[PDB]
């Protein structure tokens, strides 16, 4: 009767995201790799890997182009519906730019949404040093994911993030930590719920069909954690430009140990209420992590903002 929660990472940039999360570990969820690139799916520790398409490239650099990556989507579309069926909610995450993860994302999120399947997509955009090229692709591939998921949450690199020492793995850890908060704080209040258990159907009201979202997170420790961690969240660098009254839904996930009390979900509850709208839907719920001791973490998800 447990939840089936499946985060699918397509094409290197997500690969790579998804990769992180495995290390880093997300309660309860099944992960995936899809890639055109039969290399990266012989290397990946992710454990379940669904290669599309031939995995032969017919032309050098034939695979930066989107169509390439919606090609071989399409023609796999019977492996993405066999491995998608059956969840609960899907997370699809990407960085938009490339050939694979701009084509395929789109194709990865119908399949989805065609099985009737809650689909959140968690994105980034390509840092401007990267090109206009990939930016147009990036951006034209993201209007395509829109038209195929429940909820959207685009991170552009250029706001997380360049100096000494920080290499292209590093800058790509700042994107890579952003993803996985925004998949952990969305699953981990279904998978490894707290004493305020979340609703599946409430996680479904404030997601289903809503387009924009953006996630903030904050922590602390210390008496105030509670009201100190949801302040921090609202104010994160990701939401500074979100009014959260302009947000039909608020999601909010509470994680902290085994001594999360009430009053704590109360005060969280009403620093989230102060700042949404009355006009919208509000969820508020935890999530219980045995190894955190003082800290609480707040996460805050923005839903059907425009
Ligand atoms: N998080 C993360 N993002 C990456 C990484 N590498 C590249 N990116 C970003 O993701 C975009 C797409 O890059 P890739 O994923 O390698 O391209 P892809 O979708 O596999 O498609 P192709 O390589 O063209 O076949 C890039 O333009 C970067 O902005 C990575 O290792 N981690």
């Amino acid at each position: 009767m447990d939840a089936v929660i499946k985060v699918i990472g397509v094409g290197g940039g997500g690969g790579n995201a998804v990769e992180h999360m495995v290390r880093e570990r997300i309660e309860g969820v099944e992960f995936f790799a899809v890639n055109t690139d039969a290399q990266a799916l012989r290397k990946t520790a992710v454990g379940q890997t669904i290669q599309i398409g031939s995995g032969i490239t017919k032309g050098l650099g034939a695979g930066a182009n989107p169509e390439v990556g919606r090609n071989a989507a399409d023609e796999d579309r019977d492996a993405l519906r066999a491995a998608l069926e059956g969840a609960d909610m899907v997370f699809i995450a990407a960085g938009m730019g490339g050939g694979t993860g701009t084509g395929a994302a789109p194709v990865v999120a119908e399949v989805a949404k065609d099985l009737g399947i809650l689909t959140v997509a968690v994105v980034t955009k390509p840092f401007n040093f990267e090109g206009k090229k990939r930016m147009a692709f990036a951006e034209q591939g993201i209007t395509e994911l829109s038209k195929h998921v429940d909820s959207l949450i685009t991170i552009p690199n250029d706001k997380l993030l360049l100096g000494r020492g920080i290499s292209e793995l590093d800058a790509f850890g700042a994107a890579n930590d952003v993803l996985k908060g925004a998949v952990q704080g969305i699953a981990e209040l279904i998978t490894r719920p707290g004493l305020m258990n979340v609703d599946f159907a409430d996680v479904r009201t404030v997601m289903s069909e809503m387009g924009y979202a953006m996630m903030g997170s904050g922590v602390a420790s210390g008496e105030d954690r509670a009201e100190e961690a949801a302040e921090m969240a609202i104010s994160s660098p990701l939401l500074e430009d979100i009014d959260l009254s302009g947000a039909r839904g608020v999601l909010v996930n509470i994680t902290a140990g085994f001594d999360l009390r009430l009053d704590e979900f109360e005060t969280v509850g009403n620093t989230i209420r102060a700042f949404a709208s009355d006009n919208a839907t509000v969820v508020i719920g935890t999530s219980l992590d045995p190894d955190m001791n003082d800290e609480l973490r707040v996460t805050v998800v923005a839903t059907g903002i425009g």
